[PDB]
């Protein structure tokens, strides 16, 4: 069971997806091994972009495009303690 997902840059990939797999936990190696991190990143259901949450769960998305990108380069506040 694939879902499509569209990367930054041109990039693509298919990812599994199992029953009640977070979207987080279903794309985190297939970006892990392309540099990205969920963390930094966006994501969104092609409908038009939509944007979905990173504990969507995957399930229902099959079928359908996803589209992954990245934040945009703005500082955060600060958490180190
Ligand atoms: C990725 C990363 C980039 C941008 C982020 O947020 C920008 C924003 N204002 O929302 C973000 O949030 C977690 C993550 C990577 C970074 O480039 C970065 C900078 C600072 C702190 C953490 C990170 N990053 C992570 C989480 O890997």
């Amino acid at each position: 069971n694939t879902i499509r997902v569209f990367l930054p840059n041109s990039q693509r990939t298919v990812v599994n997806v199992r029953n009640g797999m977070s979207l987080h936990d279903c794309l985190m190696k297939a970006l892990k091994v392309r540099g990205l991190q969920p963390e930094c990143c966006a994501v969104y259901r092609l409908q038009e972009k939509k944007p979905i949450g990173w504990n969507t769960d995957a399930a229902w998305l099959i079928g359908e495009e996803l589209q992954v990108e990245f934040l945009d380069h703005v500082p955060l506040t600060t958490h180190n303690f």
